[PDB]
Order: C-alpha cells, then structure tokens, then sequence
C-alpha cells in the first residue's frame, strides 16, 4: 500500500524514492495520478529533516524527478 | 430642497465608531458611504458633532477650519474654482462655506438654497480629509520584530499596518516594508529571503514567496 | 449611474471574513453574494481593501494583475472578446482594466461612463479567481 | 462637577479632555465663559508631566483644540 | 514491421548495469549496442523500464523530456528538421515524439507505422544523451 | 588631440581605492575629480582597469554596458539626444558609444577624431553611475541602535551612512532618517525630540536642535 | 569671589541665584560681562539636577531672568 | 572656465579634520586656506560631502542654507549688492546661490559661466559662516 | 595553477574570483578558454554552500560578471 | 523738572514689601499710592532695585520688558497713540520707553526733558502690570 511507505529513521532517500515509486505504480491508480501523488507523499512522508529540505527550495519543483536531485544535492551527508 | 440623513444610518455608524475606533478602513468606508451625496454645512457639523466625541469634535472644528481655509487660498488662487465665479461678486467666502454667511446660520433650508454644488463638494472634501487628520491623530514601525512563536501572516499584517498608518509619505512605504521583511522577520525567514535566486520587489511578492517555501511547523 | 454597495453588508461580510476565515464555504458564498451585479474596479478594490487585511491586501492585488495579464493575453488572442471591439481602436489595455486610464483615476462615475460590460464581468471573474488563490495560500 | 476633575495616573489626555469637555459643556457656565475655563483646567489639571509639556510651549496655544492637537502631538509615548 | 529486442540481451543488459553500475564505460559501449537500430518509444521505454531502478527511471524520463524538449525547440527553429516536413502540417508535436499521439498509444504497430526515420534517430539520440545525464547524476 | 591622464594621478587614485575601498565618500570625490572632462572611452576603459580589480572590473563591464543601453534606448525616445544628429545617419549605435566602432578599435586618437562631445559626457555619465552601482554591490539600517554610551552625533552619521549606503529609493531617505531619529536614540533623546515646540522636518534641523538641548554628560 | 560660588545639596535655587547675582554684580567686573557669566554660571554650577534641567530647555534661554523662571516652573517640588 | 581643486589637499584636509577635528585653530586655518579663490556652489558643496561626516554635513547644509537666507535678506534690503545688479532683473534668488536655478544643477561649467564674481565671494564667506557655526556647535 | 584553487573555508567570494581570474588569465589558455573555465571552476570550487547557490539559480548565468553579481546579491551575509 | 521720591517713603515701602510680602492687597496699595504720579523710566527702575531683592528684580526688568513690546506693537498698530504723533518723525521707540534713548542714558533730567506725558503714563502703566505679574509669580 502506497499510502502507508515511510522513510525510515535510518534509511536513505534513493531507497525510500524507489520504494514509493514502485508502489505508486504499481497501484490501482489512473496514469494521470501518479506523479502529484508521488509529490505529495514526498512532501510529507521522508522525516522531518527532508521535510523541511524540500519545504525551504527557493525554487518551485514540479515533477519527482527534479525533487529526487534537489534532495540528494542539499541531503545531510551522514 | 434638504432632506437629513436617517438617524438609523447615524446611529449605525456611531455604534461603528464606538466599537472598531476611528482609524480602522471599515470605519473610514462606512464615513465614505454616508459621505456620499454633497452635504450642507449643517450635515456635516451635526454628523460628527452626533459620531464623535466631545475632544475629537473640536479637534475635528480645527482641522476643517484649516482645510478650508487652504481651499481658499486655492479659491484665490484660481478664478475658475467651482466654488468661485466668473465676476468678482461670486467670490466665496469662509462664511459661506463654514455655513456662517447672511441666511444660513442655523437654517439648512436656505443654506441649500444659495449653496453652490461645487461649494458643497468642496465642503465634503475638506470635512473628509480633516476626519482622515483626526482620526490619525487621536490614536512605531521600526520597533517591530517577529517573535519566536509569531507566524509570517500575522507579522506581515501587523507591519504593514504599523507602516501604513505612520508619519511616512506614500512613495517611501514599499520600500520600507521590504527592507523590514528583509531586517526583521527572525534569521530562518531573513535567510530565506536572501536566498531567492529570483529578485522580489514588492511587498506582495516576498509574502507569496515565503508563503511558498517557509518550514511548516 | 454609479451606485455604492451598502456599508452595511460591507460590514456584515467583513465580520464574516474575521470571524469564519477566508477559505470557509460560507465565506466563498458571500463573497459571490457581493460579487453578483458587475462591480467597477473602484467597488472591488475598495471591497477588498475593507474586508481583507494589508498583506492578505497585497496578495489579492498581486493575484488580480496575474489574472488581468492572463485576460488580456486571451483577448490579444481574440479579436472577439466581449471587452474588445472589432477594430482595433477598442483594444483593452491593463490600465483600462485596473481604472488606471485617463479619465478613470479615482473617479468612480467617468470608470462607470467608459467601461464596457464586457469588461467589468471580466474583472469581476477575474477578482473572484484572485480571491480563491489567495485564500487557498493564505491557510 | 468640572472642578472637581483630575487626570489620573493611568488615564490617558484624550479621555480627560473628552470628560472634562463634557462636565464643562454641561454646567451652568455661560457659553462665553466655557473656553477659558477648559483651557486652564487643562492647565492646572493633567497631571505634572503634560502641565510641564503646556507650560513650554513655544507657540501660545489660545483654544481647547489647538492645545489637545500639541499635547497629542508632544506626548510621552507610553 | 516491429521485432522486439530479445529479451536474451537485455537481460544481459540489465544484469551489466547490476553489476557494473550505470557509468563504468562498458556499460555505457553495452548501451551504445543495444542503441544501434532507431528504436521506437515502445522499445526505449520498456527497456529503460527494465534495466533501471525505480528512482533512476524516474530521473531518466524528466531527463528524456528535457531533451526531446530541446529537440523541439530546433526544430521550429529549422524547418529542415529530418522529423519535419516542408509544410506546417507535418511539423512534430512532443506527443508524436513521445509516443502520446492519436492511434500511438500503448500500440508499437502504429507507432512503427506512423513514425519517421528523422523522428526515430532523434528519439534514440535524445534517449541516449538522458541516459548520460542520469548516470552521471545517479553516482 | 587625445591627451592621456596623468600615471601618477592614475597611480594616487588607485592606492587610494586599495586603501579607502571603493564606496568612501572621498573615494567617489577623487573619482568625480578625475571624471571632470570628458573622456574617451579607451580613458575611462583603462582608468577602471587600472584602479578596479579583475572582479570589480567585470562587474563595471556589465553595469556600463546596461547603463548605455538605457542610454541608446532614450536616444531612440528622442531624436533631439546631444549624441544623436537631426537625420537618421547620425543615430549613435553601442559600438560608437563601447568604443567599437569602425576607426575606433584600439586607436584612441580615431577615437576622439569621430566621437560627439555629448557621446563623450554620456559615455562618462554613463561610467560614473556604473562605478556608483558596482561600488554599492561590491561592499542594516533598522537595526542601527544609539548605544547607552555612545554620543548622538556618532549615531547619527552611522544611521546615515547606513541609510544612504542602501537600496531605499532617494526620495525615500530623509523621512526614514526621521523616524529613526525618534525611534531609536534612547528614551532620553526620544522624549526631547518629542517635546519639540516647533516642527523639525529635516534631519540636519533634528540634529541641530538635539545638539542645542541635549544633556551635557 | 563669584566663581568659588556652588549651590549647597540642601540650599534652594532662589538663595543660591540671590547669592551668585550679589556676588557677580558686586564685582570687578565690567557691565556687559555680568549677565553671560551669570547665565554661565547658573548652567555650570547649581547641582546636576538643575543642570540637566537647564540643559534640555526645549527653548533657548538668553537671560538670568529666563532661566530663572523656567527653572522656578520645572523645579523639583521637595 | 571651472578647474577642480586638488583631489590630495582635499586627502590632506579630510585627514586634519578626522585627527585634529573641527574646531582646532590649524583646521581652521587649513579651511581659510581652500577657502581662498571664490568657490562655485558645487566645490563648496563637493568639499563639505568630502571632509564633513553625515550628521556634521546635514549640520552644515541647514546653516549653510540659514545664512544665504541672511544674506539674500541684506541682498533685498539694499540693491547695490554686488551680487545685485541695478535693475530688477538681477536680483538674485536663492536657487541661484546655492546652485539650483536653471542651467546650473550638476553641472559646474554652466555654474561657473552664469554666476557673478560677488555671488561666489558671498556663497563663500556664508559656507566660511555656517562651518565656524557647526563647529561650534558638534563638540 | 589555475586548476589547483579552492575557495577557503574563511574565505570571502570576491578575493577568491580575484584569485581565481588572475590565476586563469595570467597562464597558458587561448583567450577564448578563459570565460568558460572561470565560469566552470566557479560552479565546481567556491565551497559547496555558493556551488548550491549557484546552481539554483532561475536565471542562466552565462558570463563570470553575472554570476559574480549574483552571489554578491544573494550571499549569506556572515 | 525732575523731583525724586522721598527715600523716606521708599524705606516704608521696602519694608511694607520685606514683611507683607509681595502680593498682600496692602503691599499692592502702597505700590499704587507711590506710583500716582507719571513716573521717569530712572525713578521705576531705581524703584525697583530698592525695593526688590535680585531675582524678582531681574524677573521684573523681563516682564517690563516685554508689557513695553505689547505697548509699542499697540502703538505701531495705531498712530494716535498719547506716546506718538502724527508724523513718523514722533514714533516711540523702545529706546525711549526704557530710557536707553539719546540723551537719556544715566540722565533723569534730560529724560525729563525729551519725553512726553503719554510716554510717562504708558511706562507706568507697563511697570504697574510687570510688577503684578512677578508678584503672581514669585509666590
């Protein structure tokens, strides 16, 4: 199920973006929907510290591949 | 022939300014909406003597008188006004337009009568920029801070109005606000804004774009 | 002739914004109620300068530009807009459509005298598009 | 009774000009004498701060309004 | 006619870029052979679908549509494009590229048929440049 | 007859950007001083390659290419410019005004053979507002506070420095020195400039009265 | 001797301006040095209460009469 | 024809004024010294932005201003002054002395053309005036 | 060595662009290699904090100038 | 002729002022009984150093001052004032009123001489006033 997939505490982002990706679409849900959902559960799923990282993006990112490279350019190396 | 205005709309907007104050913009519109159709002297002076209380009405005396007078100075200044005439026995005097001239004090009745329409909205304009003076002066921008806990919105209305309602000339405002949303607004917002790789330049602007991209929380 | 809305539903629809939001339902309906004869930029701006607060203000009026621009890129695209004409001496231009022309500058009665029908439904539409966005952003 | 009134420690010029107006404009003084009287009540009451902020005006202030507009004007922001 | 890949080979393809990465530089030669024939947007695809990660073939179709974005901007800016024509009727929509155009959907035969060889080149070209992209951003 | 400025006022100019900066006011004062006559542009060209460092130097690049362009934008307003003729074939192209023209490339007494003298007061207007841009983005007022110790002639000039080293507009500036005047400047100053029996609206004429009245300590 | 005079902590401004004006005009003085070194006087002597109370006059006083009056006005009642 | 003054003994004043300060006889007598030749408004104007800080320059522009009121009130008091002519087309105004009438705003070569020999010994004797009065008046 | 130059961690922009242009333009390159290399050796050194600023940005900065004017704009002021 | 006052009396009065005080209704009697005849600006003045200690000498001198500006404004404003005349020539000056005139300067006679009586009621009239308000004043 696609609307339960959390990042978990210490899993990567790459990981996470995969696993949703995968599960979105491979769902029940029309073509046309995948891409604002995939948005959106990376808004607000991918813990806090990524949270906020997409929150703050001076630019506006409108498609999960350009949220996926803005993330893992400012990501906290650790 | 004068018909008064209704006491029901007089005593809907002293309630108005009695409870919002004489400052806020609902009061200023609903002074705007009765200030509608040119009013006598009589009107005027009976409106704010019923609206206002006993030291905002002699404020408010002063102010008109002022006004007034400047419209006279201009009245002067300008054969054509449409107050004046074309002959110099059409000239206008302060005792006319304060309702004080032979036939006028105390009758509205032939105060209407030998009242000019440009007279009349001349008199209206001049009550209403002295209601604007007094209403600024019966009740400080560079002392306000964001607070820790304070969200954006709320510090943007409060800054605004701060800024808006101060000593500040009209063309000086925008780039005021800007410069306080930049300076003021605690250093995540400040970085925030500094940090727009497009360049805002309206007080409008930076609030949508640090409505976009602030840190929910 | 140019006739004001009553202060009183002014009044009434501004303590409706304060007390239920922007984005409430009832409000939205209200807001339609108003916004149901044509209304000259004149109405709107004020209307929207009593009900809103400064930097709700300041979005509504950024919003309403955008949506203006959008009309009158529309209406460049069509010659057959209710707001133009079929000549080209009828063109809308921006300052037409915010009262900035000539003979329009805070005068509510020569606004009335020169606008279009045509042109106030289409700045009523797009001050009640403007409305929507900025409730939508401002919660 | 107008000469019984003060501006207390707390209340603020505009409603001590507004109570004293009042109790003055509704008295048994003629009209002629009304003036005056509010003007050195405004003198000798409103309590030392603003009797000193009067006593140094530079402009002689001849009129109930004039000196609420200084007073309102020179006031101690607090 | 269409003929599928064999799937034999991609296979192997798929199991080199698990083994090897997306950029080792016999990765890239394996991708350059399989890259020889111009291949429709059917076969790009599927085989971007099936040698690629989730989140890599999420990069690589926003890349493939900057690129074909690209492709599209020179070709109204020549009209001598080899996927245009001399006239306006055969000039390329993005849907025509992507395969999103009418009778193309989901059906490689009529994509086959409908396509030029100018079109598929540029397909190709667009496809492999997305995929240089991707795996120099990928690691 | 082209005439070159002088190395060693070039020489003086420049150690005195290396020690000065760019934005001092005696900086902007010696660059007025050597910017008296019109220049060429290969002058005013080697003159910012010179006292200018290889960034600064791009940056005026850039801004006196934008400032000539607005210039040539005018030109084409207005037939009537100082460096445009009556007929369309003395319209002035940015390749007269940069310098590269035909006859002009290098060779600066080509130069001043083709060149107007009012291309050549454009051009070092032109210059002179670039440098003014480049030295103003190169190197906060409201957070300009008087110290408790600090004496009041001090904060005043910081405060206007600050404030005209800024991006307010300059009809923007001296209500804004005003107000902070009132607003900052420790209570004690604030309530002697609030206790001002006349109306002080300049600030040379707060600072004059605020140095007559103020408490010697 | 007119520069050795201090006004006392428990001495009032009328005795001390008495004492200062007996021994300034008593002096050697010429008469048209009396009236600046009295007001000059009166600002640099007369305890730093009443200093600071001359320094902050809103107008400028150019007499020892002025300022006796102000500070006769503004004095410190105690 | 207008020549500058020297851009290293304005250096040399500016560096007196900032160690010595305003009011010491040697920075004084440093002023009489570029106070000699009669200055146009602009010079006069230049030198004070140069030598004085902010507030001391806003200090010196009203008194500056003060005493060319003093001035232009003795000017009308008596029409023989020698930046007066006889006739009343000479009277000079205001915005001729401090440099704002026509023709002579930014622009020193024009300043230098209109202006009298006794209009710039009177500019200069009132800005000699007005720095004795701030420096007084700053410590 | 051109190539060898790194922003510092407590160096400012400016004398690193100063650095790195002198050091670019005093060696062996044609003079049409220069303004790409500056550009592309300030995207890949001056620490990743302006790489990042940069790299958003919404304009396309296609001149060592411009990008100069731009990170002098949007610096973190510290 | 000029007579003086009797230091007799002048002992009284400084002494009824010394015990009563300077605004007791006997105090201001006595003042009115000493200033019954028009009065030389010599004699008030010497009247008043007597009488009063230094501070409300001083105060006296401002206030005198000051009612002799609003008796010159009065008489400026009509020229049928008992101090002037009809010309211009017979104008009061303040010179004359505070006896700093010529011809009057430390000379009672003299000033007996040039002045009139109007002059002489006038200056008594303002030191009556002046006195009044200082002795509201001082306590």
């Amino acid at each position: 199920p696609w609307a339960d997939i959390m990042q978990g505490p210490s899993e990567s982002f790459v990981d996470f973006a995969n696993r949703l990706i995968k599960a979105v679409e491979g769902s029940d849900l029309p073509p046309s929907a995948r891409a604002p959902v995939i948005i959106d559960c990376f808004r607000q799923k991918s813990q806090p510290d990524i949270q906020q990282l997409i929150r703050t993006a001076p630019s506006t990112l409108t498609t999960p591949g350009e949220i996926i490279k803005y993330v893992l350019d400012r990501q906290k190396t650790a």
